């Protein structure tokens, strides 16, 4: 796994500001990241977590990735922590009439969708303010 | 609730290819779509939903969002359908020392890191290959 | 779904007249409008229903749609109210051995000849009195 | 009732297309027809059905029309049929305020909303695309 | 239903002022929508929910309508939530001696009697000040 | 309370009217209104109530207000009586962080989406036809 990440995320204007991950562990099919800028503490820290379920050779079953994205807050009046998060679900079946371009495709599509940061294509829609419809829960 | 999409995913080719989906039903709080091009079939489809969970507004939790972007698959041999999938969960507190940008911040380092599809910024790591790897159940 | 229709009908003298209708509730694949025209009271109203029975993925089956159109009519001494219906059922198969275009050209062909509809084509029946047959309890 | 029917349908392009119909048979206020054109073998025909429940004289109850708009198709490999039915049954009271005017007017209403039929009237919602989405099973 | 709402309310000092709604969603004979405004957030919303309690057809039964038009507000001291509210319940008979004009009529009375707002007549009594002896408990 | 009050409703044309009420009785926290016009007798009355469920000035609650306008109506036939009402639920949060203006705003929103009775302000949604589409069932 990389020993270290320089991810895209948004400040408190939306504009597009990188976001520093550190490989923390590796365990059973898991991967730990923890942010390092001054933002995260201890106190409230910024997490990144993955891991494989992995099913057993041969073409019947169905692979599955578990990401997790969390960033823990404290209320300014308790300091007591709430966490936001988002996390993914990735299930990539085994059958041979299943893509690895199938699975990409899925996922520039949620990308698209729920983050609006696809690539350009002359037909596409517009999925610049979805992230911002998503985050006030109204439907795009 | 927007009345089609046309999404970016990927071809086998892995080239940015345009995916439309147009809405079958909205219920309250909750989302169908249904992919209208030759690769979703009524027998094969490829389907999105997205849901509410909406706490009533007097209790403190966190609100949910629900999402799933879906594509069947039929086996040669068999005609039995097999599916593959990205779901999606985003848990928003409701302490106003969380907010949208914070949301949208989650959901943009999510799509850096699983779909590689941030916005170009100085010093960010090369996501691009990210997608790959996963769909090789292989960590970046 | 459409959040509002301007349908043809009949007036008294079978003259071809806009009946209106808007959507009053959409829930679990169910659609429901109601007419806003005056000729539509709290007490015997215009209404529209659409269902959609969607079977699991597969290649087995068959997929229905179910529709209703009702107009509620006030007994003049009793004021019991009894009600006329036009509903409709789709029945589309999931064998890759039936169309879309199978089903649009059945969907124009129960228009043809139930009500007298359809496009014009060299050839075809007069079905213009048909609907006025039918009425009558006539086959045409 | 008529000897045979040029009904319009749709070919694979979703043209207007004429498909020919002939009366095989006539019983008890029951009438068949069958499909003339290449398309519909013995083994996979075309087929209209429909039936009059005539209740007795009298200002109570409804009377009732039936009627089946089939075709049927057979498996590539088994060879097994399923079949594809659009079917349609009117309702219409016996109460003096109901009239042939209310059946035409639900007849036409329907014809415009599952089958995008209608004739052309200022302010009328485009349901051309209406039977497209139906087959999809998608809400208008 | 009205995709977005721009509603009068009153500032700190009473004044006339905009209220921004937009629709969330649409269920079964519901609707809901959510306060735009930068003073709402997930953590303190504004919030609208409309409902019909829709009775068989006929005259016997009473209909229903059910509003409801809150908005959250958070402690100085500890951000714990409290919302407050105002719920309207409309019952309308089916019993032909009622008329939507004495629907209106009691809507119209309403809101001149709690809220003040109705139009200008020869002998009305000053509702002006009545929203505000409302709101300090006391009767006009 | 009150002695009198000249409310402004709706005639049959929609005009603007007065409507006139006269103090029946003052209970503790509890006023009863009755209508003076000959539209109302006592066999079928016009009517408003008016309550305060005020909570103990230790406990901490929603303090409440109920009001009730009612109009009765005989059946030509039976001369049974059968109301049409609209009642109103006004909850104010004992939080220092809530306050009459905000108790105001919400009743002057209801005001404006119910009834269509705002003040003139630039932007406002014209509310004008709402109470006629409430009456009909609806949504504005």
């Amino acid at each position: 796994a990389a020993p270290s990440l320089a991810l895209v995320g948004a400040n408190s204007t939306l504009a597009s500001t990188l976001v520093n991950y550190s490989l923390r562990s590796q365990n059973g099919n898991n991967v730990d990241y923890v942010c390092t800028d001054p933002d995260s503490t201890l106190s409230a820290p910024g997490l990144i977590n993955a891991k494989f379920d992995i099913k057993a050779p041969g073409i019947t079953g169905n692979d599955r990735i578990h990401a997790n994205l969390r960033k823990v807050v404290l209320d300014e009046k308790t300091n007591l922590p709430s966490t936001g998060s988002v996390t993914i679900q990735v299930s990539i079946p085994r059958n041979p009439a299943w893509n690895a371009s199938m699975t990409v495709s899925l996922l520039k599509q949620a990308a698209d969708y729920l983050a609006g940061t696809s690539a350009t294509v002359s037909g596409q829609t517009d999925t610049s303010g979805f992230p911002a419809k998503w985050a006030g829960l109204m439907f795009p």
